[PDB]
């Protein structure tokens, strides 16, 4: 008898049908080039073939503004030189018969000030040299981490200007468009996925800590507005690409990087209802805090106020991930750290195999070292 056979299910998600529900979580590992943010081809297609079996493989946040870098070594979908590595990386997981999205990036507050700032103001860009948020708000009491600043030491986060609802509607929307065309008509993707999560621009217009406007469409009064921007990027990209081909990824109770909400709870399900006419291939969430501060059953809001596919994340065991399909929770469960350190993941699930142990300290080396050598099971 299979030890967690709901998890193993197959799973129809947009145009697609999963060969499991054992979903890889978007993670940046940092392996692309500082200048041009071109995936590093090899090494990212090793990586991500090694874990193809997953049911799907959710890529990376990748940019969509051109040198709008919070990872300083992030991969792009806005070029041709990473269209065509990130081709061949795709191609590499659909030969093992995988599925794989791409998370579309936007750092907003989260920018890298030493990079960005030092860009010129000029020609066909106008949001080129600049810092941009929903309010000038700038993440307070957490430096940008040795691994992610352009000096490879501790650096500042930089106080962002307030977008203007003219620069939200004419230069960063059609920036997600371009990037949900180049990924899936000219790379191959599958699909991609919004990143409305963990204090990145979209998520700083959707909570109340970062989103302060007081007026405009996407002002931070209400709940509603608050949603605009969100529903606004996923909506266009749905009208390019498919509604069939994306995904959107939301964190409601994550306090990464000063994010907080007095009420969670009604902005998730007003949110939940707002999107549920675009038909997303799926709906992925943190159902939790990572700074173990806020509360909230995250999954029973998403369950009762969306009908569509519904995958969670965030502090998953296989038995957990297992009861919550078994009990028609959620749809599937995405794993991160389990995927950094098991590229066989699927595999273990299979046959209930212990779990390799990942090693935080060497997450972000930019070399194989905690990134393709950790080994499948004997
Ligand atoms: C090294 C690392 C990189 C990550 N990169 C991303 C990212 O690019 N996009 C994103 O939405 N979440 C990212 N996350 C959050 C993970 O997708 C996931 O939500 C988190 O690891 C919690 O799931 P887990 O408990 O299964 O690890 C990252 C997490 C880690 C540890």
């Amino acid at each position: 008898m299979a030890t967690f056979p709901e998890l193993l299910r197959p799973l129809k998600l947009g145009r697609y049908t999963l060969r499991n529900r054992i979903i890889m979580a978007p993670l940046t590992r940092c392996q692309a080039t500082e200048d041009g943010h071109v995936p590093r081809t090899e090494s990212m297609l090793k990586y991500y073939e090694d874990r193809a079996s997953a049911g799907l493989i959710i890529a990376e946040a990748t940019m969509v503004q051109p040198n709008y870098t919070g990872f300083l070594t992030e991969p792009g979908i806005y070029s041709d030189a990473q269209i065509e590595e990130w081709r061949k990386i795709v191609d590499a997981v659909h030969k093992k018969g995988g599925l794989i999205f791409l998370q579309l990036i936007h750092a907003g507050r989260a920018g890298i000030p030493e990079k960005i700032l030092q860009q010129p103001k000029s020609d066909q860009d106008p949001l080129a040299g600049r810092l941009l948020a929903a309010s000038a708000i700038p993440i307070k009491d957490h430096r940008i981490p040795a691994y992610f600043a352009a000096s490879g030491e501790k650096e500042t986060y930089g106080v962002p200007e307030e977008l203007t609802d003219d620069e939200v509607r004419n230069g960063i929307i059609p920036l997600f468009v371009e990037g949900a065309k180049n990924a899936i008509f000219k790379a191959g993707f599958d699909g991609v996925e919004i990143h409305g999560a963990n204090g990145y621009l979209l998520d700083a217009f959707f909570r109340e800590s970062s989103n302060k406007r007081q007026s405009g469409p996407y002002a931070g009064t209400t709940i509603d507005t608050r949603c605009q921007l969100i529903y606004d990027v996923t909506k266009s990209v749905c009208d390019a690409v498919g509604s069939d081909r994306v995904g959107l990824r939301i964190s409601p109770l994550n306090g990464v990087h000063g994010m907080i909400d007095s009420n969670p709870e009604a902005l998730t399900k007003h949110l939940c209802k707002k999107i549920e006419p675009l038909s997303l291939a799926y709906l992925h969430y943190l159902r939790g805090d990572m700074v173990n501060q806020q509360i909230g059953d995250v999954v029973a809001w998403v369950r009762g106020s969306y009908s569509g596919v519904k995958i969670s994340n965030l502090r998953y065991d296989f038995e957990e991930a297992d009861q919550q399909i078994r009990e028609g929770k959620v749809d599937a469960v995405a794993f991160g750290a389990k995927f950094i350190a098991n590229p066989d993941l699927v595999e273990r699930a299979q046959h209930d195999w212990p779990l390799n142990e990942p090693r935080p300290e060497t997450y972000y080396t930019r070399t194989a070292v905690g990134y393709n050598d950790y080994p499948t099971y004997n």
